């Protein structure tokens, strides 16, 4: 039975070592954030508007001023080579195929170039910065090769709590690739060439990344940029102050820190307040709760986990069943409550609970 | 053990083939929906009204302007015959019994002929629109045996996903008539009788029947007119300036949408806003759900899966026995909070918790 | 381990048949009315003064102007002898040795005459109307055997549905007695005493008994006179008006109505309104509760099922056990809030939930 | 597996006797009050101040005007040896490696002066009034060895009414040591040298200790001075009126009223209205739990079972590993909301759920 996420997750289960599930599944301590993700969407009801000629209904969208066929991403996941062989690469084609952009991972075990390369979909990096110079190396990389999108992720300044893989002594599998820092020199010596390989040889990540450097990134960069992990209408006003596009509202699918807020929690405020677009991600898992956060002024949202299920248990193929079923789940909920076009979702169709 | 409704959905899993079962206890996807209508009667609690005479109580009402027994409908459900042998006959003699209407839906197993040759009570027919011509078609029948109020059900644009069947793969029983669709012709050939033909091969409905077709079928009945399935004060007020006489306020009993609102939450708003009566269903199970509910200003309430209970488990009778345990429960509650005169009962009997 | 009133649940579903515990312990329908009566309890917490002498406490208390030992009650229960024999004895003299009034019930097993005769506490009698005459009988009966207080329960204008007796065909058990309805005549011909014998031969109670009724009973006794059974401080205020000398919040333990709000909900104000003493039952365990109705403005909080634990468990012993445990349970909660003279209770050592 | 406090607490589990654990772990009658201190911090999340640079934290703090290494503090409690051979001095010095003040119990096991005398970390007295000499005598005797602070706890005016011990009939370890009151003479004969002895051969402390009292003791110590067991903004403002240098909020870890308040209801509050120190205690196992205090505007939190786990566990090493992890947690904390210095948090932090 393979009829809504939770069946992949399910399956998911089943065919992944239970060390990789617990590394996907998990989230930090207590694992109360990840619950709350989920139970947030329950302070949303619809109140569909009946008898709406729903006959022709459409889930076009623009993000960022770009048309695709629906407003979802596959958002950006590291080492979904420990999920499924080639699995950046199977996601990309899911996405390319669904008519949507697909993010790829600082930490993703295919190259920045080698993807670019093999899928011709709407291609997005994200950024983890580790070393300044590494990471502008990664980013002429990126904007060279054809990516669209820069998406700075800025919530793991440290690593998240998470007891499931302390249990299980959780190891970056062998086969596995950290490609886009293959190559990068040593024999160098010197400051860096010295201080970068002592940054490389860490697991942890610049955590002194600050306002100021994001304005250096933001001149690094010409085309679209977003910054994402934010959570809080504050921050996004920032942001956009700072020079970036839009931003991406999460608390990393509840794997950095378990009492953090969900970004539904603080949608509509930093849609009224930055006038820019907003992406969210961060338990989703059904079309309604999608189309909530459409409905409260998302302009798009990022799959995490749920396409990762797909993947995990049928490759490519699962990722397309995956975003077969969302979409015809976003679709169905349209005609239910009346809203035919998708970028007509509006907070008059919800019920606060 | 019959003592409530649920002794009777017990009976009804014991004799029902479970997929049978799952079909009409089933809700769509999470079923958080069915759980919330249950769920919501909780919001209200009892302030009886002591040493008030009710040596003397009247469960007798008008239901858009008519006498009753009592303020119950047994509502409209299809395929009654895949619960009980001529369910739709079983279901309309015990509500003639009853002294309340009874609801024939278009999908139901005896034709609209046939149930009013065989049944005086109230009868009332719910409408269905897959194909304007052979909505029309039914409707006249209805008006010409006999049927005194039309229904028309808006809910249902498309289809609910609701999961128990998809893992069933359910398919409609073989006995199983969709007589109201009997004879309609086929040989015929152009646009119609061909877009017709396409229409009923089809498990959709017109997906694109909207105010300015409520407009039409406004004009083609000439009775009493209700629409179903509404979930706002807005809409049921639209209804109304539309022509409509009433309307029933129902979430289709938590199968076609999981994150709908129940309607007991826009009941009250609903009776102020339009002045019109105001009919509802969805989650009734008990006499306190039914009183709270006229109590907030309901005209009537339509049970859906109770009856059915009592239809599944026993036949006529066991409507004839969910309907007696229902009226006297009813009964008691207006003994038990100093409400002796149904139609006396106001919000005053009530305390929001 | 008898510890607390729960432990004397415990020991009394041990002792006694299962369908005499379920009639004990059963509540109306869904039996959600019950535990509303605990949970709401939770909706209080405690804010104790701290540094205040409470070396030196005082539970006496002031009920109806008479100091009694402790602001509580055994309250009217029938059938007290199907728990033990002489049970309505136990729970007089126990409760006249920890220097509280007992309650009697119309439908006790030893007459009013016999108790008065055996016990020499504060006794109270407990009025059920089912025929005037007959009460009027009763109500004399009580005022020349000296019984000081007479309490009019009006909650039972119907009998609740209790389903666990409905599943155990519960019969009330053959040795016992209705004595206060012994030896009233027949042989007698005529509207009444007939009329009066056909009154009797029902299970029913007069469900006529209105505002008027109460004034004609007010005019019989000459005593303190309380209207129990009320869930509002309209009604309760209504009785003050009609002459009554107080009220009883209650909803008799969850027996009659399932959706019945709990007294406690209209205690602050029915104490504000009425401006005469209120006292309140209905879900009472822990001494916590008692303070808590008490702080809000409670006269005195009358005992159903938590003596009734100690009688069906261990006799006169047990209820004199309860008795003890729920008054150290009342002063330890007394010095540890920091209010040593119980009558000195206000809502300021309360924090709203 | 030992990744945090929970962990401790199911090892101490496996390693201490049945009833030693309880007596340990157990709460005032239903246990309500531990689970509401549990629960209570789920009333917060946190909203994380992004592109902060966070590389470099501190977690120092003054408490009460003096630096220590984080606001933490192993607080008092009594019988520590029952849980670890002479755990009053393991705790002492895990404390004092890990940089912070260790509060020592009246009750303890180890007397106030050996302690002094084995351990050179910053040592506070906790004391509880059973007679007033002889408390005199021990607040002398920690003045002059050397104790910085001393800390009055007033929330046992009685015992509390831990039914785990009444079912265990727990009984203070035979080789358990009541040090602080060894010696204490007799043989004398008189009113006192007979009213001390007929105090200190009672379970039971001076429940007339009072404001008057209080007084009394802050004329006799000369430093700084802090009153534990306020579950109130106006008592605490009352002791700072009355010369405490600071108070300690606290509910006594729900050991000794089940329904009182947590007192994280009432931090905010006392820190805006006193104006001075407040400490917290009661119910912390998580740093997230900590953060959020420190937040409100604590000035330290005190851990009661946390570590106590960590000494049943694993004696001194355990309660180092404890502090070593709850640092840690802190410490990633503050780098996940963005706060680099501790003494930076508030409540802007914070999200109220
Ligand atoms: C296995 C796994 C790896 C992740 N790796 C990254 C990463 O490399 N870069 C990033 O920006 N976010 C990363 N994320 C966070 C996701 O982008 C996204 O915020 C999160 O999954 C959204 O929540 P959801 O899983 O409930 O959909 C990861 C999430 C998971 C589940
Ligand atoms: C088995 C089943 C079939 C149904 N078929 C129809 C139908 O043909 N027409 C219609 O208007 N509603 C239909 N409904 C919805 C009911 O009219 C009603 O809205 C719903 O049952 C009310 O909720 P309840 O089941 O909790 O009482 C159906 C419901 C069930 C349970
Ligand atoms: C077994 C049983 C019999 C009762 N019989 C009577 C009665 O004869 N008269 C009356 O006024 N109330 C009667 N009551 C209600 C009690 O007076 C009281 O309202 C109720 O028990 C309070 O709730 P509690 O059981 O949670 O304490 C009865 C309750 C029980 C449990
Ligand atoms: C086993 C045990 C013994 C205690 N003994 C004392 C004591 O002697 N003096 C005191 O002031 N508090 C005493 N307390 C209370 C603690 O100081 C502190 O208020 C409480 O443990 C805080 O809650 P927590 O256990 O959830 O951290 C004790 C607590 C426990 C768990």
């Amino acid at each position: 039975n393979l009829f809504n996420v939770e069946d992949y997750r399910k399956l998911a289960q089943k065919r992944l070592p239970k060390m990789v599930y617990d590394y996907l599944e998990g989230g930090a301590e207590d694992e109360y954030g990840v619950k709350h993700n989920r139970d947030v969407f329950q302070q949303w009801r619809f109140k569909p508007k009946r008898l709406v000629d729903v006959s022709r209904r459409s889930l076009q969208a623009e993000v960022l001023g770009k048309r695709q066929s629906m407003p979802l991403l596959i958002g950006p996941t590291g080492l979904n080579g420990a999920l499924w062989p080639k699995g950046d690469l199977a996601l990309a084609r899911a996405a390319t195929k669904a008519g949507i952009p697909f993010v790829l991972s600082t930490a993703s075990n295919m190259s920045i170039e080698d993807l670019a390369r093999q899928c011709d979909g709407d291609l997005w990096f994200q950024l983890y910065v580790i070393h300044r110079e590494i990471a502008q190396g990664m980013v002429l990389k990126a904007l060279h090769t054809g990516y669209t999108t820069l998406v700075l992720t800025t919530d793991v300044a440290v690593n998240g709590y998470r007891e499931r893989d302390l249990h299980n002594r959780f190891k970056i599998p062998p086969f596995l690739t950290l490609k886009n820092f293959e190559g990068i020199d040593l024999g160098k010596m010197d400051k860096a060439n010295l201080e970068m390989q002592a940054a490389l040889m860490s697991r942890q990540m610049d955590a002194s990344f600050n306002w100021e450097a994001l304005r250096w990134l933001r001149d690094l960069w010409p085309h679209k940029l977003l910054v994402k992990g934010l959570l809080s209408a504050e921050d996004a006003d920032r942001c956009i102050a700072e020079g970036a596009d839009g931003v991406i509202l999460s608390n990393h699918g509840g794997r950095q820190l378990d009492c953090a807020i969900s970004p539904m929690e603080v949608l509509a405020q930093s849609v009224a307040k930055t006038g820019k677009p907003v992406l969210i991600d961060s338990g989703f898992r059904r079309g309604s709760d999608i189309v909530k956060a459409l409905a409260l002024g998302a302009e798009a949202v990022l799959l995490g986990r749920a396409t990762l299920y797909g993947l995990a248990a049928r490759g490519e193929t699962g990722v397309d069943e995956v975003l077969t079923l969302l979409k015809a789940d976003i679709d169905r909920t349209l005609a239910q409550i009346g809203c035919p076009d998708i970028t007509s979702l509006s907070p008059d169709y919800l019920q606060n609970e």
